[PDB]
């Protein structure tokens, strides 16, 4: 992400890219990272000059062989495309039931509308087997939680919403503030940069925002002399 | 493939089988023997009941390993209707040549045809190359060679066939009849049968045809007593 700043100092700096993060960074989703950790040990399991001209063959026989990563990545998005559609689809029955189930209550009481909480409880089953597929499709499952999901199926009746708002919450990672506020922690979030954090912002200066298991790491650049001429 | 003979001798039924078998079964190809043997090597160059679980564990492993054959013929095959699209459109342009030269070739003189031999010389090249993809990819270029390719151009110059019965012998492997009769041999054959070769032929009996780098297994069966009735 790039933003632009003015004339402030590293800490301030750093708590202005932390608020920023919240709202712009998609959140950190740790599945990818054993993923790719997974895929990795496989050649540390399996084991100068010289040793340069080895590596260098061993580089190039390894462009001729198999690309294993295409196809199962292929085959990967193939099946999270199909079972988006069977949660849209099955979603927009949900949403059908709801509305059946809301005209059904109309002729009961006039003046009385009903309470969300009940309809999302009868409602939740018959999408529940399709979205806890998605999740785990998505690897989405940890944080997407049953009480939360029921919190928004009652807030998107309450709106009358349709059903793709609902769909696109849990379809793809976003913000980390759309979560729960036990999902982030702003304590352990610490500072690191070889310049003291009270002198101001200069010019290629590096600093590093540490926090559990990862760290953002921020360039400082000076805006070019523009120049502007009249033809 | 599958034959019906009557009352004959082991010999009478082994020659009536390799006569049949250059007009029937396609022309062996070691080129896949090889490719077989190459892939299967790569096995034996990695390296009673726990020794059975423990292979059952392996192959069950395998099943949920990658399925590195398919895409790679997948891959195969459109690398080879490309290329014999390719071919196709060079001989359709090589006889659109042919027409054009024959046409120029007849206001020259009137009743005297040109020889087909220098027509194929001139036009050889142009789909030289297409027709060389063709057979690396088919690995037919052993088969087919290059005075036979010439040969063929001007016997279909003489007949004045369409382009697809040229393209259609190097299509696809054939009878072995086709190619030339250096490429079959009619004297290795051997036969070996437990039974003598004098006594004829039983159900049940099993011989089998011997040959340079390849062998014909030939089981021997009584039709079944048909029993016919009306309704
Ligand atoms: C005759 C009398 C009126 C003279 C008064 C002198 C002031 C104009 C000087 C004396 C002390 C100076 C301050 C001493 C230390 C600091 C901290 C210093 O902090 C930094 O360098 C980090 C912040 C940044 O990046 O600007 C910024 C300048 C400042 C406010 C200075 C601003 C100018 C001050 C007030
Ligand atoms: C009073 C006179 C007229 C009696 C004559 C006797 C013949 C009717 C017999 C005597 C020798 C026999 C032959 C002896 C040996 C052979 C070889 C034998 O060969 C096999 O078993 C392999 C071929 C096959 O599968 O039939 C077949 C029967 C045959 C021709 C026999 C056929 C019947 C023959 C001619």
């Amino acid at each position: 992400r790039f933003y632009s700043l003015g004339h402030l100092s590293i800490q301030r700096a750093a708590l202005v890219v932390l608020e920023n993060y919240y709202k712009d960074f998609t959140i950190y989703n740790p599945n990818l990272l054993t993923a790719s950790k997974f895929r990795a040990a496989k050649h540390m399991a399996g084991l100068t000059g010289q040793s340069r001209a080895m590596i260098a063959a061993a580089a190039r026989r390894r462009d001729s062989s198999h690309n294993e990563l295409y196809y199962e990545e292929a085959e990967h998005e193939r099946r999270v495309k199909k079972r988006k559609a069977r949660l849209v689809v099955a979603v927009e029955e949900a949403f059908i039931h709801i509305q059946r189930l809301q005209a059904e209550e109309q002729q009961k009481a006039p003046g009385e509308v009903m309470d969300p909480r009940e309809a999302a409880q009868a409602i939740f089953p018959s999408m529940a087997r399709a979205l806890q597929k998605y999740l785990r499709i998505t690897r989405q499952q940890n944080y997407h939680s049953m009480e939360s999901i029921l919190q928004h199926l009652a807030f998107c009746i309450t709106n009358g919403m349709t059903p793709k708002a609902f769909l696109e919450r849990y379809l793809s990672a976003g913000p980390t503030l759309q979560y729960d506020k036990d999902r982030w922690l702003s304590t352990q979030w610490r500072l690191v940069s070889d310049e003291a954090v009270t002198n101001g912002l200069r010019d290629g200066i590096v600093f590093v925002l540490k926090c559990l298991d990862f760290s953002l790491v921020v360039n400082v650049k000076k805006i070019p002399f523009i120049i502007l001429s009249e033809e």
